[PDB]
């Protein structure tokens, strides 16, 4: 046989990862693909997807993430449930190695590897995961309308999240750990004149109560004293997101969060022939549309770059 | 209200669909000639999530019908004029009747230039594309041909080598208005011939392309290249007649956006879809940018 070079590796599930596998894929690059020995992204949690543009009745994470899978597959991408060790950026011919101490190497590489959102970790919290707890209120707001919510969060992100949920939710209370706020002086300043927002300062969550849906949320240490139970029947955490650039932070260049600068309004990280899709880089809109463009984005632009660069010869 | 959008497609669509669930009760004006690149498309197979493909009108119709369903309120009808500076911007239809918002998404994309000879729209992707990363899969093994002398025709042509054991790049001229590296990689490759000082002036087939009839060669004419699959690579004309005095627009006409976003260079005006973008001309990436004008107009909103 002979065993040819690869054009590209993905690093990442997801509809980032996913989508430029497909690309790729179709385009005969043969993708070769590390899933993740977890794999599938932020939708393998989320029980109906309703504004993934083309599907008019919704769609159920993992259903929707299989179909990517499934169409990667179709046009040879090579999937590999198995993780990343390690990664060596520089230079042509770029080298992966996987938890196995492996090796596999190719001419590009499309980091996908997305971000993780910052969780509570508190017992009832994970087990309720999309049936009462979100991390996202443009993704799950409208399944709340009507109902008292809390958003858990002292930041920026906490305020916008929580003010927008007043479109949906009678009752928004922002519960926070501390006196002041981490947020900005005009985000709190928009959270405290909005009518339907609520702040409970100085309260760290205990637990998360509810078997099929969220029922109230515990709340404990009241600066000085214990213990409360807020009867809420929706919370929606905003401690932020953690981005995966832990392989890759500091061959290539990343913000002080962690995620990965690309160049101009494409996809080209700070090293040639390494790209960057999903929300390894996204830090304003984490959709899968979103994710699932410029994981095609970089497919395409891995493949110029390619081009371009097998071309002198 | 506040949020009017302009435009039907994959960027309009997600868009509406984005800021209806927002409850921003978006007013869209779809056109009276709807639904964008897609509505010729028979057969998508890159769309992420349709692990079978689907028509082009039937992903169209779902994204139109999603859109409904969240409270979209859209029009079939046209828009002639755009007021966008200051708030309250405004939108007049071909009826004259004014319709006024906060916030407007430009998302009213970009058609491919064609060559309008007889056969060519007939068989518009039953053998003429205008996109090679869109169908250039379907011509596997194929002699095909290429139009055009720029560096698209050159990029494309060069791309689908990958598929075609022919690509035949037919152009006007002697010279070509492309760049001298791009030709330079054109002539290199293999399976690339050229076809200069010759126009197209019709295409054969009735249910798919069979051949492509070449016109003048400089001084002669008529003549039949036996291609059973034409590209078209005359270049695209995105749509910033109504935007074009108000808002930054490249030298080809299509709209800039202010960094990594959406937002034009009027506050509270966004552009998404293949009006803006003019590198990968995808569905995904236009849904991914009609989405992200949905959300970048709704904080826009709420800071107020
Ligand atoms: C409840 C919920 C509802 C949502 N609703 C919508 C919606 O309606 N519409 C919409 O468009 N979006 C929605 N979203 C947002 C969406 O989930 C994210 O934007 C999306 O998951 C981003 O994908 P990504 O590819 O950027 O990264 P991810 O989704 O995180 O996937 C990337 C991954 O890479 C893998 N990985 C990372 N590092 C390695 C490594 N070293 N080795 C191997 N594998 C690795 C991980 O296993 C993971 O699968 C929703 C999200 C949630 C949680
Ligand atoms: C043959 C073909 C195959 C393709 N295959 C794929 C594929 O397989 N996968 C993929 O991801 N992409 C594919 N594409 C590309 C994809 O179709 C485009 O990226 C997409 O159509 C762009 O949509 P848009 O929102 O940018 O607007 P466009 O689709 O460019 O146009 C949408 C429209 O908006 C409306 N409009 C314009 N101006 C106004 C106005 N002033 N007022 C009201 N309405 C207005 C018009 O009615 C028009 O229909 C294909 C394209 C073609 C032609
Ligand atoms: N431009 C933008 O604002 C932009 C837009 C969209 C999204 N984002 C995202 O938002 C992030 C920006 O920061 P942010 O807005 O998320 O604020 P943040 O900086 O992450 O603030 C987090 C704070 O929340 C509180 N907290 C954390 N864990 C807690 C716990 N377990 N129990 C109780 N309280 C807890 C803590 O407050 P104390 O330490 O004070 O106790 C903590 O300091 C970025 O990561 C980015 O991904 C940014
Ligand atoms: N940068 C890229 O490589 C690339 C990648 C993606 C997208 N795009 C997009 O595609 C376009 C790039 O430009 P382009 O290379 O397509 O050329 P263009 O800028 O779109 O110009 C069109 C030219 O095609 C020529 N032409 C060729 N055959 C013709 C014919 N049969 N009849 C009439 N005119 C004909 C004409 O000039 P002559 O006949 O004198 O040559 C005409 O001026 C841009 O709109 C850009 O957004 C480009
Ligand atoms: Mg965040
Ligand atoms: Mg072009």
């Amino acid at each position: 046989a002979h065993h040819p070079v690869r054009d590209v590796i993905v690093i990442g599930s997801g509809p980032a990862g996913y989508t430029a596998a497909l690309y790729a894929a179709r385009a005969q690059l043969a993708p070769l693909v590390f899933e993740g020995t977890s794999f599938g992204g932020a939708l393998m949690t989320t029980t109906d997807v309703e504004n993934y543009p083309g599907f008019r009745n919704g769609i159920t994470g993992p259903e929707l993430m299989d179909e990517m899978r499934e169409q990667a597959l179709r046009f040879g991408a090579d999937l590999r449930m198995e993780d990343v060790e390690s990664v060596s950026l520089h230079g042509p011919l770029k080298s992966v190695v996987t938890a196995d101490g492996q090796t596999h190497r190719a001419r590009a590489v499309i980091l996908a590897m997305g971000a993780a959102a910052r969780y509570l970790q508190v017992p009832g919290e994970q087990e309720l995961l999309g049936r009462g707890v979100s991390s996202c209120a443009t993704c799950d707001g409208f399944f709340f309308r009507d109902q008292d919510i809390a958003v858990i969060g002292g930041g920026d992100s906490a305020m916008e999240e929580a003010t927008f949920l007043t479109r949906f939710a009678r009752s928004v209370t922002l519960v926070h750990r501390r006196d002041e706020f981490r947020a900005s002086k005009i985000m709190l300043d928009r959270a405290r004149n909005n009518d339907k927002i609520r702040f409970l300062t100085n309260h760290t969550v205990v637990a998360v109560d509810g078997d099929t849906t969220v029922t109230g949320l515990r709340v404990r240490d009241t600066n000085t004293g214990a213990e409360t139970t807020l009867p809420v029947t929706g919370v929606f955490v905003a401690i932020g997101h953690e981005p995966r650039s832990g392989l890759v932070r500091e061959a290539i260049d990343v913000d002080p969060d962690g995620y990965v600068l690309v160049q101009g309004r494409t996809t080209s990280t700070s090293l040639p022939g390494v790209f960057a899709a999903g929300d390894l880089v996204d830090r304003t809109y984490r959709q899968a549309v979103t994710a699932a463009g410029s994981g095609c984005a970089a497919a395409i632009d891995a493949e110029r770059w390619l081009a371009e660069h097998a071309a002198t010869g």
